[PDB]
């Protein structure tokens, strides 16, 4: 219970992002003081903000397991009528990468890219068999140390190991499938109404639905296709200038013989 | 403490597979009896498995978050000299949903797809701003109504709401961003030697690494443009046909005026 250093992971930097918990449904009545009552079972608080009459927070705790149990717990709990909603707030500094080679590791695409400014997170998204996909995601401490990364390795080649992959960093689109898209919020849609007239359902053939969707499934078949295709083409000519550049590389070493 | 179904959401199914966690570096001598005691505080267990000589096992707990809390109270604990791994195990009938309109919420994919069989979870991937992506995720509790949903989908014309939008179903691609693939595992590699030689850098220019990797960005550059004209010609098509079929459908109406 005194030791909360426990639920630290080996090489975990504290007060992260990845820390960071939203509280949503506060009662309007809520002070700073009590807010932090509420979370006084997970250690000391870092920063904390409160919107009273929005009726929302956020507060950093010590290390992610400590988050993790804290939204457990008190998700959905009552607080004067009202059941709190507790969730990890969005990483605001999370980058994409993509283009590495299948033994690049955490760790190195860590060491490469903490140039740029402090890491909190840097990982390799594998498959199901443990392969690298040949994408990554890295999160900084703070947005300028992401922008500086995206800058840097859009306007230079970054390399990581020797064989020269440039890495290729965009911005990391954040989505949201744990709360998606409930009832309660596409009711306030216009549509909607006149959209749950005619329930889930087969197509039955002979109807105006049935051409329409048929067509339409085709054209998404014929897309599918065009892209694979694109793939297709341009992985030929990748392969092509790996294998020019090598051979223009061998008749330069013959020529230091 | 004894009320343990209050950890339980609002309409949550218990025991589901996302309530299935995996636990890996288990001592070589571990019983069934004692990796049951190792989760005793956390309620009754649903499934149970042990492979004693490979030190792994799996447990289902009643809700999702009893495993997030027995998650991160036991993960990297030691056990008779070895730090414990747990992790959530990896849903095994899971779905892709797209093609979907902006108005279908999670209770209407939900309804939907009950009628191939019992569904854990279903929701509506949304954006940072809430609103809907098109795509979404379908959790059934055994592969079999997975199967069913995907073939079914495929060779038939779903429909979820008045307005014909055909769900194009697919088997979701299941990444792994925690783990990730860590130094220890890179290292088992043949070129992982040769290839940490060269440190991570920004390549200079006059060299056959800079001419190769600037090379392959511009053709990089171009597969994203093909990509990006490929999905306008294809929407193009694909807003004719919405008209098309709009027009054949008002000249039917006016047939029956």
């Amino acid at each position: 219970k005194a030791n909360l250093s426990l639920l630290r992971r080996p090489g975990e930097k504290t007060y992260t992002q990845r820390c960071r918990l939203f509280v949503g449904n506060l009662p309007a009545d809520i002070t700073e003081d009590e807010f932090k009552r509420l979370f006084a079972k997970y250690g000391e608080p870092g920063e904390v903000f409160i919107n009273k009459g929005k009726g929302f927070g956020f507060i950093k705790l010590e290390s992610r397991a400590l988050a993790e149990i804290a939204k457990a717990e008190l998700d959905d709990t009552p607080m004067r009528g009202r059941q709190l909603r507790v969730r990890f707030a969005t990483h605001a500094a999370a980058l994409s990468v993509r283009n590495l080679s299948p033994y690049v590791s955490n760790e190195l695409l860590e060491e490469a890219f903490s140039q740029f400014g402090p890491i909190e997170r840097a990982v390799v998204i594998v498959d199901d068999r443990g392969r690298s996909t040949g994408k990554g995601i890295v999160e900084f401490a703070s947005k300028p140390a992401a922008r500086k990364a995206f800058e840097r390795c859009s306007e230079g080649v970054f390399l990581l190991t020797t064989t020269p992959r440039p890495v290729i960093v965009e911005p990391l689109e954040q989505l949201d499938d744990e709360d998606g898209l409930p009832e309660k919020l596409a009711q306030k849609n216009p549509m909607y109404q006149k959209e749950r007239e005619t329930p889930p359902r087969f197509a039955q053939h002979g109807t105006f639905e049935y051409e329409y969707s048929q067509r339409w499934k085709s054209l998404d078949e014929m897309e599918k296709q065009q892209r694979e295709q694109v793939e297709k083409n341009m992985k030929d000519a990748k392969d092509k200038l790996e294998s020019e550049m090598e051979d223009a590389y061998h008749e330069h070493q013959a020529n230091l013989l």
